[PDB]
C-alpha cells in the first residue's frame, strides 16, 4: 500500500502467532519491540536514541508478517516507547519513501 | 524521488544560512533539529524516545526547505544527535511511505 503520513504509520504485525501494532519508523536502524517473550537464544545489545542508551535482548532470524508481507530478521526486544519498525526490516518488505 | 532505506534516508535541508542533513523520519511526530540559536519566541518542552526525554526549545511557524520543496511549521531545538524531520513537514513536501 501507500501511506501517508497525517496520522502515525501504525501496522499490525504477526509474530509468533501474536498480533500487535508497530509504527512503521524510518529513523530507526533496528526493529525494537516492547518487552515480550520469543524462543531461542538472544544476544545482549546496547542500542541508542534520542534519549541515551538502553539494554536490548537481541533475537536473530525471527519471521514477522508486516501489514501482509513477510520478513525474516533481528528483532530487539527492550524498553522502547513504543513497538518499531526500523529499517532493517523495512528493506526486506521493500518500503521506500516517495515523494 | 523514491529513497530506498538500506542506508539512513539522510537529506539536505535549509533553514536560514544552515545547511544541515536530516533524517526523513516516519517514526517521529515532530521535527527535531541539533542545537542552534534561532530567532523569536519559543516555549520548553520535553520530548521521549528510546533511552528517555530531552528537553527541547519550540519554535513555530519556522521555514524549512527540504531537498527544494518548502515547508513551514514547527521545529523542536535541543541536544538530539541528529537532526530529524517529522510528520508534521513530511506531509507538506508530499512525503508517503509505499510497499
Ligand atoms: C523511537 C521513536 C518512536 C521516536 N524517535 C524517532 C526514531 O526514528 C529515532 C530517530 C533517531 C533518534 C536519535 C538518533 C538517531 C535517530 N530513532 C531511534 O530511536 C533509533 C535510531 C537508531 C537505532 C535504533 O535502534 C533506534 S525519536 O527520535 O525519539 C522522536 C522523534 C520525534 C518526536 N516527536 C515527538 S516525540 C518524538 C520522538
Amino acid at each position: 500500500p501507500q501511506i501517508t503520513l497525517w496520522k502515525r504509520p501504525l501496522v499490525t504485525i504477526r509474530i509468533g502467532g501474536q498480533l500487535k501494532e508497530a509504527l512503521l519508523d524510518t529513523g530507526a536502524d533496528d526493529t525494537v519491540l516492547e518487552e515480550m517473550n520469543l524462543p531461542g537464544k538472544w544476544k545482549p545489545k546496547m542500542i541508542g536514541g534520542i534519549g541515551g542508551f538502553i539494554k536490548v535482548r537481541q533475537y536473530d532470524q525471527i519471521p514477522i508478517e508486516i501489514c501482509g508481507h513477510k520478513a525474516i530478521g533481528t528483532v530487539l526486544v527492550g524498553p522502547t516507547p513504543v513497538n518499531i519498525i526500523g529499517r532493517n526490516l523495512l528493506t526486506q518488505i521493500g518500503c521506500t519513501l516517495n515523494f
